[PDB]
């Protein structure tokens, strides 16, 4: 799939945003993914074991892991479809490494679309969405293909 300049430009003014607070943004996404998805928390054997979102909340593990999510992230989405290089070594370690499978990916979109648009209404309308969806799913679907290459395709 491609992107038109005018869709990555959307997607690229409403990260501007998140980038004025990637820790708050990546806690809310990563608390909002397992509050939707709580099988995804078991991947993380670091803190596994919170059992509240107040928990949550307050664990600094998991909100360096969110700004490392979101900063590799916002580097991929700033290449603008160009990420072949930084995709490589982050598909071998979440299919090698961590078995990270797609499905799980979709579930972090959905998670990430939600927090833009509870924190961003004005910069998040519908065509904003639509084309940070369509630069997840391309994301989701070159990383599938890498997988599969990879031996794994989860
Ligand atoms: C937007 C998608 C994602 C990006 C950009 C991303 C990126 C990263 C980065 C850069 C790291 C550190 C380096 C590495 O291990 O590769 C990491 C580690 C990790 N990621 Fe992902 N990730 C994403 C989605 C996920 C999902 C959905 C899961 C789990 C359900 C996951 C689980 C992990 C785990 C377990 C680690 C290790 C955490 C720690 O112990 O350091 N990732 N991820």
């Amino acid at each position: 799939m491609v992107l038109s300049e005018g869709e990555w430009q959307l997607v690229l003014h409403v990260w501007a945003k998140v980038e004025a607070d990637v820790a708050g943004h990546g806690q809310d996404i990563l608390i909002r993914l397992f509050k939707s998805h709580p099988e995804t928390l078991e991947k993380f054997d670091r803190f596994k074991h919170l059992k509240t979102e107040a928990e949550m909340k307050a664990s600094e593990d998991l909100k360096k892991t969110g700004v490392t999510v979101l900063t590799a992230l916002g580097a991929i989405l700033k290449k603008k479809g160009h990420h072949e290089a930084e995709l490589k070594p982050l598909a071998q370690s979440h299919a090698t490494k961590h078995k990270i499978p797609i499905k799980y990916l979709e579930f972090i979109s959905e998670a990430i679309i939600h927090v833009l648009h509870s924190r961003h209404p004005g910069n998040f309308g519908a065509d904003a969405q639509g084309a940070m969806n369509k630069a997840l799913e391309l994301f989701r679907k070159d990383i599938a293909a890498k997988y599969k290459e990879l031996g794994y395709q989860g």
